[PDB]
């Protein structure tokens, strides 16, 4: 069966608010969720709205932040003060926004946050909005540092879009070659992974899912540079929780996570020109998608084609979710008394 | 035999000079590849002054380019005028600092310049500056697209840096799996290559060096998506040439080239705080270093602290040269009367 986008979003604003939430941030983190569920991207669509919830009920996460802003010429420092990451963000884009039409560029450091979902989601908004974007956030230790056995950086993903006439160009990353929940997805089958994706305690690449005890790095010191790039401009230039510092959803809850995330906005106009760069984007766009394909493929696709054209079906003919993911979704609205 | 960095550094100043290259120029580019040399990145190092001054006396690089400037607000576009990478490269890091220093942020976009070397290099001096660095540079098309068959995207590097107590962190790395410089390497050493480097001419994977055609994204769909990253912020946004548009250095000499480069400089005293940002970035390199290493290494390593030993000990004993390299460098010289 498939699920329609407007109920589950109304569902879990709803639910969300019934737990305390303010409107803003019910609404924030409704649209983070569905929206990556259309894009095909469901590690971060409402599979997560359970936790999301029980962080708010343990006092975890911040109901109604007032979302202390300050700002100097192209600059601006946000304290999301705890609040959902999909609130907190929305805000740095809004901020973004209005610094990169002021100044050209808008950068916004973001605090005392917490997850915010799929990256590529804040992006793609600012892209919708004319900017060239930037978004990184970082996130609690599951990577090995490159030559190392412990957990040094999380899965830290980047996020860069551009708006083109034939769509937005949405790159949206994780910095590791794999992540956790694909792991433990691969436990459930009882496969084989590939080595690339994690080692064991003693720091050795294992194909056993079951004997995983931290994720690798893309590409070996590659990613290992790019998750460093991400925790420098998403936790250490920020003044947010730092890896170790920034706290595990799942695994701690003594206190509010510390995550951090970083907001680029540039303007075109600035540059090369607003008219121009969309005509350059259109000829860039155009030479990919007319590129021969290779074995195996039948074209060439732009980073976040696939995710728009997924989105596009599921709004056509409704979402399928996870019949677990349903399930916990149907207890969660029971016990709150907002039906499903 | 090894070589002294300050003999090699003045001897191909002389020759750029003896060439026809202006003083600022031949500085620039004796230290771009020199230091490249020393931080072991000889792939961008001296072996390049040839065809460097090849280019240069075919008319297809400007021997004394006024650099054009224009700034508004955080933001200056650069107008390389078809210089020298390195000569064009280290304007656009002086325009960065002021800016970033009178604004908090500052972004250049250079256009009509050329192949600048080491990304690296420039993040470096900016970090050292005591800026947080992002640099990229667009190259001509030697990398496939994810799913194609035919080349789309040059090798496009992207560089980050950012000072603590400890070292400069820098992060510098092509966004392909590999690069032509090693695949026709392994063609010589008649050596199999991992069939991630590259494609044949029908788009498959192969481990025969004779048979690559194309090299290929480092981990598939995401160094796609990183190349286009620096595709858009070095070529598109800038009004440098994109893609196909680059030109050729070794192949096409019908015109020179138009490389674009981006550059943005970030203070940490408008975020964070500048003590604050060195202790935090002080903490989190700790934390790094004192990560149990994994099987086979010793220890584990920021990115640009490897470079950085290798850059000590080439001061302390000399640099070590390919003799090939030698030799060429000593034809270069004796043909225009600048002896080695
Ligand atoms: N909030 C957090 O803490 C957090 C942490 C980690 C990851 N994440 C999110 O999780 C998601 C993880 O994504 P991922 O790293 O697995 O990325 P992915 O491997 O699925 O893809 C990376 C990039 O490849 C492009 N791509 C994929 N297949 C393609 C194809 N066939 N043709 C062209 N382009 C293609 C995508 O559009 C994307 O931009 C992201 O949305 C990320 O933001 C969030
Ligand atoms: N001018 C151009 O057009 C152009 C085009 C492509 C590449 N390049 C340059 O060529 C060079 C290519 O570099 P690369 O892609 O092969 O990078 P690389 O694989 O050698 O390393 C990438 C990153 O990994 C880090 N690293 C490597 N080994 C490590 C270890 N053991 N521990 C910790 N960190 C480690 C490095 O410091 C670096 O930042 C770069 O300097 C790039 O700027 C220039």
């Amino acid at each position: 069966m498939r699920w329609r986008a407007d109920f589950l979003s109304a569902w879990a604003e709803a639910l969300l608010r019934k737990a305390g939430a303010d409107e803003p941030s019910a609404k924030a983190v409704a649209w983070a969720l569905v929206e990556a569920d259309l894009r095909g991207v469901g590690s971060h669509g409402l599979l997560r709205l359970p936790v999301y919830v029980r962080r708010l009920e343990a006092g975890l996460v911040n109901p109604s932040p007032t979302l202390p802003l300050e700002e100097r010429g192209p600059v601006a420092l946000l304290d999301g003060e705890h609040g959902f990451g999909p609130r907190v963000a929305l805000k740095a884009v809004e901020a973004a926004q209005s610094l990169a039409r002021r100044h050209g560029l808008g950068a916004v450091g973001v605090r005392r946050s917490t997850h915010f979902g799929m990256a590529g989601l804040y992006a793609e908004k600012l892209a919708r909005e004319g900017f060239v974007a930037w978004v990184t956030t970082n996130a609690e230790p599951d990577v090995v540092p490159f030559g190392g056995r412990e957990k040094a950086l999380g899965t830290n993903p980047l996020a860069f879009a551009a708006p083109a006439p034939q769509g937005i160009l949405v790159a949206d990353l994780a910095t590791s070659e794999s992540a956790m929940g694909k792991v433990f997805l691969a436990r459930e089958k009882g496969e084989r992974i590939p080595p690339s994706w994690g080692v064991d305690r003693e720091g050795s690449p294992t194909d056993d899912p079951h004997r995983v005890y931290a994720l690798r790095p893309l590409g070996g010191p590659k990613g290992y540079a790019l998750a460093l790039l991400v925790e420098v401009l998403s936790g250490v230039l920020t003044g947010a929780g730092v890896a170790h510092g920034i706290g595990r959803m799942y695994d701690e809850w003594d206190r509010p996570q510390d995550v951090g995330h970083f907001l680029l906005a540039l303007d075109p106009g600035r540059f090369v020109g607003k008219e121009a760069f969309l005509e350059r984007m259109g000829a860039l766009w155009q030479a990919l998608k007319a590129t021969p394909p290779a074995p195996g493929h039948e074209e060439v696709f732009l980073p976040g084609e696939l995710e728009a054209r997924r989105r596009e079906r599921a709004l056509a003919e409704g979402m399928a979710l996870p019949e677990r993911v349903v399930a916990e979704l149907k207890a969660l609205g029971e016990r709150y008394g907002v039906p499903w």
